[PDB]
C-alpha cells in the first residue's frame, strides 16, 4: 500500500540489494524479519 512514497517492494530500491532476484522489500526500515530481503 502506498502512502509515503513506496512502503514495500514497490517504491523501495529494487535494483541493487537484489534486483527482482534478491527482492529489494524490506519491511520496516529496521532492517526486515529474517525474510524477504538478506545479504
Amino acid at each position: 500500500s502506498d502512502s509515503k512514497i513506496g512502503n514495500g517492494c514497490f517504491g523501495f530500491p529494487l535494483d541493487r540489494i537484489g534486483s527482482v532476484s534478491g527482492l529489494g522489500c524490506n519491511r520496516i526500515m529496521q532492517n526486515p524479519p529474517k525474510k524477504f530481503s538478506g545479504e
